[PDB]
Parts: C-alpha cells; sequence; structure tokens
C-alpha cells in the first residue's frame, strides 16, 4: 500500500511481462547455482569459500524472486479487461531485507579473491557490512514514503547514497592497494570487476527513484526491468568473474584440479 505498484491497474501485457521477468530471474539464478556448485571443486581451498558464497547468493536471490513472482500473481486478478489489486501481498521491501544478506556475501567473496586475510579481512569486512547495512536500512525507510511523501524518500535516499559513496571508496581503495598481490594475471581482471560493480550497483538507486519521475504503471514495469538487469549483473555476471579469478589464481598457485580445468 506504501508502494506505487498498488496504485495502478495493469494491462495483461504489463502484468505478464513483470511475471515473466521475475520467473526468468528465478531460472537464471538457479541455473547459475548449479554452475557454481560444480566448479567449486576446481577451486583451491584458499578461495573455495568465494564460490560457496556465490551459491548462497543465487539461492537467496532466487528464493526472493520466486517469492515476488507468486505474490505478484496472488495480489492481482484479471477483472474486466485488466489486472486489478485484490490482496495486500506484493511489496518491494522484501528485496531490501534480502540485500541485508546478499550484499555482505557479494562483498566478502571480493575480499577473499583479493588475498586479504586475518585482521584486515575482519576489519575491512566489518566496516563494509556496517556501511552497506546503513545504506539498505535508510533506503528501506525511504521507499516506505514513495507514495505519500516523495520528499522524505529523497532525503533518506540522500543519506543512503552517502553510505554508498563511502562503501565504494573502501572497496576501491582496497582493490587498488592490493591488486599487485593477485596471481595469474587477475590483477587486471579485478579492475574490471570494480567497474562492473559501479555500473550494476548504481542501477538500484535509479530504480529507487522511478516513483519520482515515472509514477505510472509503465514506471512499475521499468523498475522491475532495471531490477532484473541489476540483479543479473551484480549477482550472476559478477559471480562468474569472481569464480574465474578464484580459478585462475588457484591454478597459478599450484592447485592441479584448477590447472586441469583451465
Ligand atoms: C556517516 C557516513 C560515514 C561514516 C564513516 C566514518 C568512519 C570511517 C569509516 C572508514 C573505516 O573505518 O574503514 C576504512 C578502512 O579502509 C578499513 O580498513
Ligand atoms: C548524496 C549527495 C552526495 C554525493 C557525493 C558525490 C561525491 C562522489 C565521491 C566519490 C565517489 C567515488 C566512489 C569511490 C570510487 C573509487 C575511489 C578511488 O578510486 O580511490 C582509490 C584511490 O585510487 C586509492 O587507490
Ligand atoms: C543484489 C545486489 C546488490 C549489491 C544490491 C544493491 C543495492 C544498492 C546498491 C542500493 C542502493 C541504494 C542507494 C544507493 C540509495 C537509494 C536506496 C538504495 C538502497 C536503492
Ligand atoms: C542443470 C539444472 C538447471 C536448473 C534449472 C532451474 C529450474 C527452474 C524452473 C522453473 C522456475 C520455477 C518458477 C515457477 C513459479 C512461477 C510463479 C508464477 O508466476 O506462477
Ligand atoms: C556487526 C557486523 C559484523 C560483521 C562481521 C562480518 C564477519 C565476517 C568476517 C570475515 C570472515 C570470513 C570467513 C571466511 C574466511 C575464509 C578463510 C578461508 O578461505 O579458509
Ligand atoms: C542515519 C543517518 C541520519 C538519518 C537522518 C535522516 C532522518 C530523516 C527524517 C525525516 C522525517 O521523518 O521527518
Ligand atoms: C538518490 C539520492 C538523492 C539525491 C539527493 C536528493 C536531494 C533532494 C533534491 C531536490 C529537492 C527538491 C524537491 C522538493
Ligand atoms: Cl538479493
Amino acid at each position: 500500500m506504501k508502494n506505487i505498484e498498488s496504485l495502478f491497474d495493469y494491462s495483461a501485457g504489463q502484468f505478464e511481462f513483470i511475471d515473466h521477468l521475475l520467473t526468468m530471474g528465478v531460472g537464471v539464478h538457479f541455473a547459475a547455482l548449479i554452475f557454481f556448485l560444480v566448479v567449486s571443486q576446481f577451486v583451491a581451498p584458499k578461495y573455495r569459500i568465494a564460490t560457496a558464497l556465490s551459491c548462497i547468493v543465487m539461492v537467496s536471490a532466487g528464493l526472493i524472486l520466486n517469492s515476488q513472482a507468486v505474490m505478484w500473481t496472488d495480489a492481482y486478478a484479471y477483472v474486466d479487461g485488466s489486472y486489478q489489486l485484490q490482496d495486500l501481498t506484493f511489496s518491494n521491501g522484501y528485496r531490501y531485507v534480502n540485500w541485508m544478506a546478499t550484499i555482505p556475501c557479494l562483498l566478502l567473496q571480493l575480499l577473499i579473491v583479493l588475498n586479504l586475510k586475518g585482521k584486515e579481512l575482519f576489519s575491512t569486512a566489518t566496516w563494509l557490512i556496517l556501511a552497506a547495512w546503513g545504506m539498505i536500512i535508510t533506503g528501506y525507510v525511504g521507499q516506505l514514503y514513495e507514495v505519500d511523501d516523495i520528499a522524505q524518500l529523497m532525503i533518506w535516499g540522500a543519506v543512503s547514497t552517502a553510505f554508498f559513496v563511502v562503501m565504494n571508496w573502501i572497496v576501491g581503495t582496497k582493490i587498488f592497494k592490493n591488486r599487485a598481490t593477485m596471481l595469474g594475471g587477475t590483477d587486471s581482471t579485478i579492475t574490471k570487476v570494480f567497474w562492473l560493480m559501479m555500473f550494476a550497483w548504481t542501477l538500484y538507486p535509479i530504480a529507487y527513484l522511478v516513483p519520482a519521475f515515472m509514477n505510472n504503471a509503465d514506471g512499475v514495469v521499468l523498475r522491475q526491468l532495471l531490477f532484473t538487469i541489476a540483479d543479473i549483473s551484480s549477482k550472476v555476471i559478477y559471480g562468474l568473474m569472481i569464480t574465474y579469478i578464484a580459478i585462475q589464481q588457484s591454478a597459478a598457485a599450484g592447485y592441479v584440479p584448477a590447472q586441469q580445468a583451465l
């Protein structure tokens, strides 16, 4: 009721496209899960947790996308030529709470493949997770006002973006201070991962602002389209690059199953 999805009736095409986006996302994530599961054996024990975190991200994101898809079809019914709201079951907030768990996993596999260890990994991970949670919690409170108070959404978004900026500065600083430790030529691959993150993660605040510049049923479709692109890029494609780095460093470090896989 606090989100814009509940304000509109949807044509069969709008509704079915949203449903097909969420279901396609479920399919992509669970198919990648199998990939990450099977290739974890070609990863040296030092990096194997990284690929394991990808499996957790796939299932976590897949289950929430599957949840959203069923709530979507539970909330609406085709009545008099359009899908109209019938039950209070759909909300984007479930995406936000899920990020509390998936964003730490995404950040953690990055630090693992960067060769961080001991105190620094623990210290760096704690500040990154605290910043990320501050970003998500303020963003969560913000989207509660995307219908009733768009000014408050913009102010909470401003506070959330500050955490986002500080979070990226820590990530970027550690990447560029530690890329020289990376093996198998992955010191150049990790730089591409940082820019993939910058691009993919920034699509979320854009989707967050849709209610402010496209408050209509088409904006609801656009937001889900942006979520779908960001999810696939920040979770799947990102995970593939992390796994490639984990495997390439494993081989350069003398892990035979990795060398045999490459
Ligand atoms: C909400 C209104 C406030 C808006 C605020 C806008 C200011 C953006 C500033 C920084 C963004 C850059 C994010 C971090 C990018 C990487 C940082 C970096 O590269 O520094 C590392 C250095 O190279 C050592 O290795
Ligand atoms: C599924 C993976 C990730 C990394 C999800 C990331 C979400 C964000 C980076 C959200 C950022 C926000 C900002 C920067 C300001 C508006 C509120 C948001 C929470 C959407
Ligand atoms: C190698 C095996 C690859 C893994 C294949 C993954 C299988 C995914 C199967 C279909 C996704 C299920 C989602 C169905 C719920 C849709 C909800 C609805 O809109 O009614
Ligand atoms: C209050 C917020 C606290 C957040 C703390 C986060 C805790 C996680 C810190 C890093 C530990 C990562 C565990 C994986 C270690 C991998 C070692 C290995 O590969 O053998
Ligand atoms: Cl997620």
